[PDB]
């Protein structure tokens, strides 16, 4: 089997991207956001403390004949900007793009934090990483892909997003008219649950490569590029007046000015980030401060190589018995 399926930026940043998921019997839709970098499938639900919902499409077991109940399991999640959300656990039919899963779990939320409640275009996370991060207690529940595999023609995923436009995610299959040139392979650590890979080095703009090997994560579902301090540092030195702002949270240029490029490497293959890509708007609005799409992951612990830069390829999620990533330009 193979799915397919459109995914669609939230707003005109591209802060996140959501694609339809068909829950339940008869089909309930909702708008999840794929997460490479997390475990869980959760969403809003008619179980959500009616003040935490605001806008949102919720899922309701309970008209749901394909809906059960899985009895003592609750799961409890934080991501990296401080929100979280936590609730209980059905098994229900989840399709994607035409591929579907019985008994997959969904994880009901009860309680959502105020970023969740907040933005309403999101109905919930389809995490992607390992199942070994799957926060479900006391009996750990597999991903989507984890469950899909073993019909799946073939073991992987594709992410391809759009800049200021949809992308397709795929399972099954590889588009070999989605990307120019050749995929290049390169080794995954699952020692963290993550897709986790080293890059090969970087340049700014037309500039030298510098080999470097830069370890990070593979996570659409984070917006931006976290690179180590000197990494940025080098890039945002080319952008005249960008500075670090503490007060912002990272670096913030003048929206005057044209960005370079930033390059980085896969093995011998190298995938271009246009300038454009690392325009993240104003600040606030009516400002002339811009905030930058590459920011020192120094306060995170991890590189993470996020939307910013897996937009500008086409990216395989191999995941044969040793997992591997694919990038391609395209
Ligand atoms: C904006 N804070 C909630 C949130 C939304 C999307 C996501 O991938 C993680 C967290
Ligand atoms: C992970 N942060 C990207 C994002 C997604 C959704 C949102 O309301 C704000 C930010």
């Amino acid at each position: 089997s193979t799915g397919s399926a459109t995914t669609t930026p939230i707003d005109s940043l591209d802060d996140a991207y959501i694609t339809p998921v068909q829950i339940g019997t008869p089909a309930q839709t909702l708008n999840l956001d794929f997460d490479t970098g997390s475990s869980d499938l959760w969403v809003f639900s008619s179980e959500t403390t009616a003040s935490e919902v605001d806008g949102q499409t919720i899922y309701t077991p309970s008209k749901s004949t394909t809906a059960k109940l899985l009895s003592g399991a609750t799961w409890s999640i934080s991501y990296g900007d401080g929100s979280s959300s936590s609730g209980d656990v059905y098994t229900d039919t989840v399709s994607v793009g035409g591929l579907t899963v019985t008994g997959q779990a969904v994880e009901s939320a009860k309680k959502v934090s105020s970023s969740f409640t907040e933005d309403s275009t999101i109905d919930g996370l389809l995490g992607l990483a390992f199942s070994t991060l799957n926060t479900v207690s006391p009996t750990q529940q597999k991903t989507f892909f984890d469950n899909a595999k073993a019909s799946l023609d073939s073991p992987v995923f594709t992410a391809d997003l759009g800049y200021h436009a949809p992308g397709t995610y795929n399972f099954g299959f590889i588009d070999t008219t989605a990307y120019t040139g050749s995929i290049t392979y390169t080794a995954v650590s699952t020692k963290q649950g993550f897709w986790e890979w080293t890059s090969t080095g970087y340049a700014v703009g037309s500039g030298t490569f510098k080999s470097t090997s830069i370890d990070g994560i593979a996570d659409t579902g984070t917006t931006l590029l976290y690179l180590p301090a000197t990494v940025v540092s080098a890039y945002w030195a080319q952008v005249s007046g960008a500075k670090s702002s503490s007060s912002v949270g990272g670096y913030v240029f003048p929206c005057s000015a044209t960005l370079p490029s930033f390059t980085f490497g896969v093995g011998s293959a190298r995938i271009v980030i246009p300038g454009d890509y690392i325009d993240f708007g104003p600040i606030s609005t009516g400002s002339s401060s811009c905030f930058g799409g590459i920011q020192s992951s120094a306060g995170i612990g991890i590189n993470i190589f996020g939307d910013v830069a897996l937009k500008a390829a086409f990216v395989v999620f191999n995941g044969a018995t040793t997992p591997t990533l694919g990038f391609a330009s395209k």
